[PDB]
């Protein structure tokens, strides 16, 4: 019996693994603990929809990321801050201000969790941050402190 | 007359810009020039392979790229250097010297244009670095300035 595995496989193969499994077996265990489901020509139909739209997002995101990419490095935060000794920083600039000066000067909207940043920035200058935009998508975001008061 | 242009389109069209130029003045100006050639069956599909060989390369170069972005993003470079003042450097490491340590403890010989450092990093600490391996692939790469002596 043709089954539609909905979970136990690689983790979660509700992608669509389409198995052959043994018939009544199939209906007192996995049909049982809804791991699979009955290959019929409708849920089988329903699954192909599914599949072939996550794989259009998928291709969306990697698109927008794409374009986001070029976006950013066009950019320049500027960050004023508080600084003495030599140029060195009263505190640090850190992966929120960084995001937040990017939403208030450039009408991006961007999670800090994608501003690479190591250890937070504790002097005036200019530093390239990665931007980690998705799984093959990385941007380098130009962050320039410049002392303030 | 169809010619191969040679030169003289978008810049250089030798990639085959094939176009239907009128017979005479195209061997009395173009191919005077060096500008077209003579579309020839011959020099038609032989173009035909250059215009396949460069497309083969370009793929290649960039899956390179992707790989050689995998290996980097899982290193950590480690420069040792005399501090003082509050962590605070006597120099500044700069993209040479990560270059370098790049090269010998980890094999990797990368162009030092490549790693797209801004202010010279000239304090203790861990610093993520962006790596423009391609037109569309950067990698971050981790440094690690520790205090010697």
């Amino acid at each position: 019996m043709k089954v539609i595995f909905l979970k136990d496989v690689k983790g979660k193969g509700k992608k669509g693994e389409i198995k052959n499994v043994a018939d009544g077996y199939a209906n007192n265990f996995l049909f049982k603990q809804g791991l699979a489901i009955e290959a019929t020509p409708a849920n089988l139909k329903a699954l192909e929809a599914q599949k072939q739209k996550e794989q259009r997002q998928a291709a969306e995101e990697l698109a927008n990321a794409k374009k986001l990419k070029e976006q950013l490095e066009k950019l320049t935060v500027t960050i004023p801050a508080k600084a003495g000794e030599g140029g060195r920083l009263f505190g640090s600039i850190t992966s929120k201000q960084i995001a937040e000066s990017l939403q208030a000067q450039h009408g991006l909207k961007l999670d800090k969790r994608k501003i690479e940043l190591a250890d937070a920035i504790r002097a005036l200058g200019y530093t390239n941050v990665p931007v980690k935009l998705h799984p093959e998508v990385t941007a380098t975001l130009k962050v320039h402190v410049t002392e303030q008061k």
